[PDB]
């Protein structure tokens, strides 16, 4: 559980996300490419992306990334009661994507390299504790929805 300062915390450094979703999304997906190429895998849709300027340069990699932090933010907003918006991420990450929970950590990860380098001002310490939490708490909810739907993360 976040206490309610914490999850000022997290809204407050994810309002400078939504300054520039887009760019946030590629910076992000770039940095878990590069740190796991095994996620690259995963999106084998831009699997083929040789190198940072073609994948910076992706239209649909952009348009992804847009989507996907569209997603985490709409739950983050909810401040852990995200059952409605979790349920079907869920289930198309378990059934279609096949997602571990494994990955989520490295993207954790890659979301806290990207706002640490974009918003250092505003993301030191506590704020990083507060995203690791609300990160945490995200992963291990969506772990126990696979669960319900069968096979593990
Ligand atoms: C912060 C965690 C993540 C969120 C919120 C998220 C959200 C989404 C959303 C909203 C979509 C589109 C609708 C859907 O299929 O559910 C999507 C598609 C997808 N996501 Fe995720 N995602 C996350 C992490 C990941 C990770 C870690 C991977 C892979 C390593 C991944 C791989 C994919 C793929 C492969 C697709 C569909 C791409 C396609 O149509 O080609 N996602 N994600
Ligand atoms: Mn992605």
């Amino acid at each position: 559980v976040l206490s309610e300062g914490e999850w000022q915390l997290v809204l407050h450094v994810w309002a400078k996300v939504e300054a520039d979703v887009a760019g946030h999304g590629q910076d992000i997906h770039i940095r878990l490419f590069k740190s796991h190429p095994e996620t690259l895998e995963k999106h084998d849709r831009f699997k083929h992306l040789k190198t940072e300027a073609e994948m910076k340069a992706s239209e649909d990699l952009k348009k992804h990334g847009v989507t996907e932090l569209t997603a985490l933010g709409a739950i983050l907003k909810k401040k852990g009661h995200h059952e409605a918006e979790l349920k079907p991420l869920a289930q198309s990450h378990a059934t279609k994507h096949k997602i571990p929970i494994k990955y989520l950590e490295f993207i954790s990860e890659a979301i806290i390299h990207v706002l640490h380098s974009r918003h250092p001002g505003d993301f030191g310490a506590d704020a990083q504790g507060a995203m690791n939490k609300a990160l945490e708490l995200f992963r291990k909810d969506i772990a126990a929805k696979y669960k319900e739907l069968g096979y593990q993360g």
